[PDB]
């Protein structure tokens, strides 16, 4: 079989009273809306913290213990349940100080990293899935710990994970976390770049996977905050395409799916912004959301962002090329980004991104690639980011025009 965090995206849910909002707002709540991840097609919810925190005191804080506020070791283990019927792995965020600035309390580990320790072997045997912890760069000898802690999570099974967390961008400051142990997931801001952009971005993704020995890794634009936080509202579509199709696991925060934003929310925390269901989830200030910002309303319409996320993950969870991480780059016009995807004798896709404020022509060539490049001469579009195309039928990769901020997927066989 494949390990199950190669075969789709995760979800992070933070907030588990602003995701679900009214009525809900718990463990038993949240096992209502797996329905709903599953026809976004997560293989797994990164869920809390959830445990009980004093902030900013170490003795009156417990790993081990659920704050009932978010109810009960019951309910906890009736989600589970739920979760496994349905194909959905739990991954449980373990960040101690949570409530407080400094998420580790302060330099002293000793103590904390301790607990840690007896937290994990607790909630393996409790049934869950693997880890996450954030905010690393404020943690004493971290990627001691991390070796540690990844050695425990793989000793209880092989098909368990361990995700770390930091707000760093720079390269030698993530490589030298990574030089610890090499099958860990690192998510960071080494992408959050947007405006001023170009092939900054083909260059940056480029040159991580050059450094890590093409070692299988993790996509996002952060640790914690959503997209909207570091893109403006029209790269979205762009960014999800590419998100969706590199090498490796896809990583987002509630909301995502429909270009959720903390601004446009009046008084409102970037972190747990509420989730919009439809217009009844935000009665505060009445008028302020409308319909085509709901999941309710995104549903409906075929042109939206939700529309495009769930095709999106569709493809990503079910073709076997974009399953493993065999990625090649090709050296466009100055603002594209196109790379090609394949797998043994499976399907190939090929992905084209404008970033520029201009109308550019494809001039995708041979140049460097394997001797598996031969390209067809047509190949069917699957889907653009922009409504109008016509979907389904074969394109020319030789002329090949793009719209500003435009995102082409395309699809051929194996013999060209
Ligand atoms: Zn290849």
């Amino acid at each position: 079989a494949q390990k199950w965090w190669h075969t789709g995206a995760l979800y992070r849910i933070g907030d588990l009273q602003a995701f679900q909002g009214h009525g809900a707002g718990n463990l038993a709540g949240l096992k209502g809306r797996l329905d709903y991840l599953s026809s976004l097609k997560v293989k797994g919810l990164v869920l809390g913290p959830i445990h009980k925190n004093q902030k900013d005191d170490v003795a009156q804080t417990d790993l081990l213990q659920i704050d009932p506020n978010f109810g009960s070791k019951e309910d906890f283990d009736s989600l589970l349940q739920s979760a496994k019927k349905k194909s959905i792995r739990v991954i449980l965020d373990l960040t101690p100080n949570y409530r407080g600035e400094n998420s580790w309390f302060s330099t002293q580990v000793d103590t904390v990293a301790t607990k840690v320790k007896d937290a994990l072997e607790f909630w393996l045997q409790a049934g869950v899935d693997g880890f996450q912890v954030r905010d690393i760069e404020n943690l004493k000898d971290a990627s001691s710990f991390l070796a540690e802690w990844q050695n425990i999570t793989k000793g209880f099974s092989e098909d368990r994970l361990l995700i770390a967390g930091t707000n760093s961008s720079d390269l030698q400051q993530i490589l030298s976390l990574l030089e610890s142990n090499k099958d860990l997931l690192l998510t960071s801001s080494y992408l959050s770049d947007s405006g001023s952009t170009g092939e900054h971005t083909k260059s940056l993704v480029t040159q991580y996977l050059n450094a890590t020995g093409n070692r299988w890794c993790s996509w996002s634009l952060s640790q914690a905050r959503l997209l909207t936080s570091f893109l403006p509202a029209q790269l979205l579509r762009l960014y999800q395409l590419m998100l969706f199709t590199l090498p490796g696991t896809p990583v987002f925060s509630y909301g995502d799916e429909i270009g959720l934003d903390a601004a446009a929310l009046p008084g409102q925390p970037m972190e747990a912004p509420v989730m919009l269901w439809d217009e009844s989830s935000f009665p505060d200030i009445p008028g302020a959301v409308s319909a085509n910002m709901t999941v309710k309303g995104q549903s409906e319409d075929p042109g939206s962002l939700l529309s495009l996320f769930r095709r999106l993950s569709d493809q990503r969870s079910k073709e076997r090329s974009l399953l493993h991480g065999d990625f090649h780059a090709f050296s466009a016009g100055p603002g594209l980004f196109s790379y090609i995807r394949h797998w043994d004798q499976n399907e190939r896709f090929l992905v084209v991104l404008n970033f520029g404020d201009v109308g550019l022509s494809a001039g995708l060539q041979a140049s460097d690639l394997p001797a598996s490049a031969s390209l067809p001469a047509k190949a069917d579009l699957l889907l653009s980011t922009q409504p109008g195309r016509e979907e389904g039928s074969p394109l020319e990769l030789e002329r090949l025009k793009l719209e500003p901020h435009e995102g082409l997927l395309l699809r051929f066989p194996y013999a060209a």
